[PDB]
């Protein structure tokens, strides 16, 4: 199913993910469409910061919704 990402340069992503996604495999499916790696993600939902260990579903999110998604300071 089909989900939206924002990012705060302004842009916009559309993906499809399954509800069983758990959340670094979201990171690495964004890594495989904007380049950004993992280690460099912190994915919002909600008012909160999302943990890995969790899937898509256990965050009740669905087709239609969107999360937003910031950079950490440090790479390279």
């Amino acid at each position: 199913m089909q989900i939206f990402v924002k990012t705060l340069t302004g842009k916009t992503i559309t993906l499809e993910v399954e509800p069983s996604d758990t959340i670094e495999n979201v990171k690495a499916k964004i890594q495989d469409k904007e380049g950004i790696p993992p280690d460099q993600q912190r994915l919002i939902f909600a008012g909160k910061q999302l943990e890995d260990g969790r899937t898509l579903s256990d965050y009740n999110i669905q087709k239609e919704s969107t999360l937003h998604l910031v950079l950490r300071l440090r790479g390279g």
